[PDB]
C-alpha cells in the first residue's frame, strides 16, 4: 500500500506538468524519514531513446550556487576568509577598485550594488577579460542596500573563496568538496567515461542545448549531477552533523539568513521560507520579477538560523535544463526535481508543493 500511495502522489504531481511543458525527461528523488525514493520519467535523449534513471546527469544551473556556498563555508571554517572581508583582500588585481568597499557577504547575497544577472556579452571566458570587467565596475547603488540576482556577483564570491584557499575553484570542488560530501556522480567537467549518462537539453523546436563555456561558469551554474547524487547533497544538508566537523560547519554556514525580501530569507546559496506557506507565495518568491528586478532588502539585526519550520530551496536553469531542490530541516524531508527542458519556475514549484504537501 505505502509504495502504491507514494507512486500515485508523485505521478499525479509530475505527469501533468511534464505533458503541459513538453518535458522530455524528468528525475525525482525524495528523502523521507531517512529513506530515499526515486521516480524517473521519460527520455534523457529523444533521438537515441535513452531513458531517464536516478543516475542520468542533468545540468542543475544555479543550484550550483549552493555548492559554491559550501566551498565558501569550508574556507570560513578554516579561517581563510570572513564574510565581512573586503572583496579586494583576496585578489590584488582588484586593489583600488570599487571592490575595496564591497564585502564577500555582499557578493554572496547579490547586494554588491547592481552587478547584473549575466556578465555582458563583451566578457568571454578569459581570465584577463574577467579581471578587467571587475576592475572597471562601479555600483549603481550603495553596497548592502538592494538585491539583484547575479551570476557575476556570487561567481566572484566563489572565485575569491577559492583564492583564500590558494587553489583554483574547479580543482577544490573536484579534489576536496565533492569527495567530502560522498559525491562520485557530480561534475563540473563531465568525464568522457560518464558522457553516456549526460542527458540532452531541449529548447525551441527541440533544439539540442548543453551549456557552453562562460566567465565564472563553474561558480555560477556549472554542476552536472544525477538525482541520486543531488539527493545525497540534500541529505548532507539535512544532517550536517554526520560529516567530519569542518564539512559539518561548511554546510551549517549555508543555513544562515542575512536579510528578507518579501517572504524569502536569503542565505549563502539557499533561499528560505516559513513552512507552511501557500503555493502562490512560494511561486512568487521564485518569480521572474524577484530574479530580474532590484529589491530593497530588510537586513536582519543578526544572522538567523534557517532551520525548523522552514523550507530551503533553490531553482536552477540553463538554456536546456530546469532544476529545483527543496528541503524542510525540521521534518527530515528533501526533494530534487531535474528536467531536460528549461520550464517555468512556477511549474517546478507546483510539482514540489504537491509532493511535499502529500508527504505531510
Ligand atoms: B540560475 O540558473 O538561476 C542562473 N540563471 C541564468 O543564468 C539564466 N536565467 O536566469 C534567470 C532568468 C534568473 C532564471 O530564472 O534562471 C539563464 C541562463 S541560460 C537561460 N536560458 N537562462
Amino acid at each position: 500500500a505505502p509504495a502504491d500511495r507514494l507512486k500515485a502522489l508523485v505521478d499525479a504531481a509530475v505527469q501533468p506538468v511534464m505533458k503541459a511543458n513538453d518535458i522530455p525527461g524528468l528525475a525525482v528523488a525524495i528523502s523521507l524519514k531517512g529513506e530515499p525514493h526515486y521516480f524517473s520519467y521519460g527520455l534523457a535523449s529523444k533521438e537515441d531513446g535513452r531513458r531517464v534513471t536516478p543516475e542520468t546527469l542533468f545540468e542543475i544551473g544555479s543550484v550550483s550556487k549552493t555548492f559554491t556556498a559550501t566551498l565558501a563555508g569550508y574556507a570560513l571554517a578554516q579561517d581563510k576568509m570572513r564574510l565581512d572581508d573586503r572583496a579586494s583582500q583576496h585578489w590584488p588585481a582588484l586593489q583600488g577598485s570599487r571592490f575595496d568597499g564591497i564585502s564577500l557577504l555582499d557578493l554572496a547575497t547579490y547586494t554588491a550594488g547592481g552587478l547584473p544577472l549575466q556578465f555582458p556579452d563583451s566578457v568571454q571566458k578569459d581570465q584577463a577579460q574577467i579581471r578587467d570587467y571587475y576592475r572597471q565596475w562601479q555600483p549603481t547603488y550603495a553596497p548592502g542596500s538592494q538585491r539583484l540576482y547575479s551570476n557575476p556577483s556570487i561567481g566572484l564570491f566563489g572565485y575569491l573563496a577559492a583564492r583564500s584557499l590558494g587553489q583554483p575553484f574547479e580543482r577544490l570542488m573536484e579534489q576536496q568538496v565533492f569527495p567530502a560530501l560522498g559525491l562520485e556522480q557530480t561534475h563540473l567537467d563531465v568525464p568522457e567515461a560518464a558522457l553516456a549518462q549526460y542527458a540532452q537539453g531541449y529548447g525551441k523546436d527541440d533544439r539540442p542545448l548543453r551549456v557552453g563555456p562562460g566567465p565564472l561558469d563553474a561558480e555560477g551554474y556549472g554542476v552536472k549531477t544525477s538525482a541520486a547524487d543531488l539527493l545525497r547533497f540534500v541529505d548532507a544538508n539535512l544532517h550536517p552533523e554526520r560529516l567530519d566537523r569542518p564539512w559539518a560547519q561548511a554546510l551549517d554556514a549555508t543555513h544562515r539568513g542575512y536579510y528578507k525580501v518579501g517572504d524569502m530569507t536569503q542565505g549563502l546559496g539557499w533561499e528560505a521560507y516559513d513552512w507552511p506557506i501557500s503555493l502562490k507565495r512560494l511561486q512568487a518568491g521564485n518569480s521572474t520579477p524577484m530574479a530580474l528586478q532590484p529589491h530593497r532588502i530588510a537586513r536582519l539585526p543578526a544572522p538567523q538560523a534557517l532551520e525548523g519550520q522552514r523550507l530551503l530551496n533553490k531553482t536552477g536553469s540553463t538554456n536546456g535544463f530546469g532544476a529545483y531542490v527543496a528541503f524542510v530541516p525540521g521534518r527530515d524531508l528533501g526533494l530534487v526535481i531535474l528536467a531536460n527542458r528549461n520550464y517555468p519556475n512556477a511549474e517546478r514549484v507546483k510539482i514540489a508543493y504537491a509532493i511535499l504537501s502529500g508527504l505531510e
